[PDB]
């Protein structure tokens, strides 16, 4: 007899009810532990997964870790187990594919096999609003890509660049931060300056003078909050009832409320021309299928075009001041060459002559290499992914990640790759460049391979369309801060290291540092 066996389990399971209080909370944690840690050591023999990360904590996984220190938590994986591993991460498992291999692997990823927008429209969607970038299918951001690319043509920014220009000397000239008719020396966190000058510069050219001007108003506060909205918390809850997330989900509809007033209002007055991002999406936004953009969808779509330009730029000229900041002959060369291309100071500063400003890009190019704004990017799993030359395969539902920063930062690829020089990009100043044959997904021909091992922009059909703009806007500025002053840490103080817990990662603060007029005397003009 087994019978009486099977009524013992009737019976232990109702034995199992009747635990005190105690011991059930204690069952109700020790349960989950113990079968996570079971399950770990059965996972671990599978041939066909990677290996995968030991965690103590379910669900939770190597969050914590990942969320501090996500590149040595990488070489650590990778010295154990090789390029492709995979982690916990609240919740999801991300399989990870290091180096040129694992760009291919996922940036070249087919359409059917992987979703951008089942990855982050959680990111984005609540800080942007609907229709645009994750809030539809992959076919209508391709659309969106060429409609914003529209806007970033070479005529383009040779009209921006005076706009921009005109932005960074205001900004000298009336911010409390610099003053420069009347102050000569000062300390700036540039954590600080290096957003605001962001905005002002990415506002007035991208959008115009009107969205310009409201950010002298309280209406920058709505920048403000939408700004905290984005935010990788949002990754796990995008919605919660507190405050933040009121805050947030006002100034978007604000925000966008305020740039659906200016494109009804150009089209009540006839008043669409050229001039910015604005008349270029009121112009051309039909997709190929006849259907229109809405007012409310071209509003939401440029809040994330201001909003993901606004981090990555900002925070790389953060890092150009404070890698510049312990290199005064990196300064010196610099300015050489402002007074070469620049006749002295003679000429204005032109798109067509940035172009011709090597060092300059290289800088912002060796900038980029040691600090790729985005460390990790990834996508979710659609369809079982075979791993070529392998024996894995990712199933559906599983994320995959890739980190173009991480190969960036490797001596191999880059030799001391953690020293800032400017001269290995010597005749090779360009912001990328397809190293051979291209393809289109539908926003312009672009690489067709990626597995290049500096890849600060991705590729594929993800791929960034805002580098020729980054440029351009990275060079005016920092073409005007060499020109105009010099600059340098307090005492004792260095390149701080990266903080990785925001979207962007950033510059640890507070990143001090301390400018003098290279020209004293020199005098900004205009009314204030
Ligand atoms: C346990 C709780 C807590 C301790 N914890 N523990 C771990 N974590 C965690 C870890 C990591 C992350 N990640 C989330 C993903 N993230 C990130 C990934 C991709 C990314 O951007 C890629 C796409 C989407 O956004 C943009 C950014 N961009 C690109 N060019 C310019 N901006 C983008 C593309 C297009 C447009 Cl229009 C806008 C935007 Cl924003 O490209 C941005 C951030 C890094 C941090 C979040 C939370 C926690 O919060
Ligand atoms: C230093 C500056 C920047 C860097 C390093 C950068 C980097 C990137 C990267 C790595 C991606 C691919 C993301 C992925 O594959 O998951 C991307 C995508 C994108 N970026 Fe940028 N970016 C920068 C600036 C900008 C600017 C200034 C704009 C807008 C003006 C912009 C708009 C976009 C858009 C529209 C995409 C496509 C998103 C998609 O197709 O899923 N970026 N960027």
């Amino acid at each position: 007899i087994v019978g009486e066996a099977l009524e013992y389990v009737n019976i232990g399971l109702s034995h199992f009810l009747a635990l005190p209080l105690a011991q059930r909370i204690s069952l109700i944690i020790i349960i989950p532990f113990i079968y996570n840690i079971v399950w770990q050591l059965l996972y671990s023999l599978r041939k066909d997964r990677p290996p995968l990360v030991f965690y103590w904590i379910p669900w939770v996984g190597s969050a914590v870790v990942y969320w501090m220190k996500p590149y040595e938590f990488f070489e650590e994986c990778q010295k154990k187990y090789g390029d492709i591993f995979s982690f916990v991460l609240l919740g999801r498992v991300m399989t990870v594919y290091l180096g040129p291999k694992g760009h291919e692997f996922v940036f070249n990823a087919k359409l059917a096999d992987v979703s951008a927008e089942a990855a982050y429209a959680h990111l984005t969607t609540p800080v942007f609003g609907k229709g645009v970038i994750y809030d539809c299918p992959n076919s209508r951001l391709m659309e969106q890509k060429k409609f914003v690319k529209g806007a970033l043509t070479k005529e383009a920014f040779k009209s921006y660049v005076p706009l921009i220009a005109e932005e960074v000397y205001k900004y000298f000239r009336d911010s409390k931060n610099f003053r420069l008719n009347e102050r000569t020396t000062g300390t700036i966190d540039v954590m600080v300056t290096q957003p605001e000058m962001t905005i002002f510069t990415a506002s007035r050219s991208l959008l115009g003078k009107e969205m310009r001007a409201k950010l002298d108003t309280d209406f920058a506060y709505l920048y403000s909050d939408l700004d905290k909205g984005f935010t990788p918390i949002n990754f796990v809850f995008p919605n919660l009832p507190l405050e933040h997330y009121r805050k947030r989900d006002h100034a978007q509809k604000a925000i966008s409320g305020t740039y659906m007033s200016l494109i009804k209002e150009r089209r009540k007055n006839n008043d669409i021309q050229d001039r910015d991002l604005i008349d270029s999406l009121m112009k051309n936004s039909t997709y190929k299928d006849g259907v229109k953009m809405t007012d409310q969808e071209i509003a939401n779509l440029l809040i994330g075009v201001l909003m993901g330009g606004q981090h990555t730029s900002a925070a790389t000229s953060a890092w150009i001041l404070l890698h510049l900041a312990e290199r005064p002959d990196v300064q010196q060369e610099l300015y050489e060459e402002q007074m070469r291309v620049l006749d002295g100071g003679k000429k204005e500063l032109t798109y067509d002559l940035l172009q011709e400003m090597p060092l300059l890009n290289q800088t912002i190019k060796e900038t980029l290499r040691m600090h790729h704004p985005l460390h990790s990017l990834f996508r979710k799993v659609m369809k079982d992914m075979h791993v070529p030359n392998t024996s894995y395969v990712i199933p559906a539902g599983y994320h995959v990640l890739v980190s173009p920063g991480y190969t960036h930062l490797r001596d191999e690829y880059f030799p001391n790759a953690h020293q800032f020089n400017i001269h290995r990009w010597n005749n090779d100043s360009a912001s990328s460049y397809s190293v051979g044959e291209e393809v289109d997904y539908g926003f312009g021909a672009i690489s067709k391979g990626v597995s290049s091992p500096y890849l600060p922009f991705g590729g594929g059909r993800h791929r960034c369309i805002g580098e020729h703009f980054a440029y351009c806007q990275l060079g005016v500025l920092m073409s005007i801060f060499i020109r105009t002053l010099k600059w340098h840490y307090p005492e004792g103080k260095t390149v701080p290291p990266p903080d990785f817990t925001s979207m962007v990662t950033l510059p640890t603060g507070p990143a001090k540092i301390i400018w003098e007029k290279r020209n004293p005397e020199q005098k900004i003009g205009g009314r204030h």
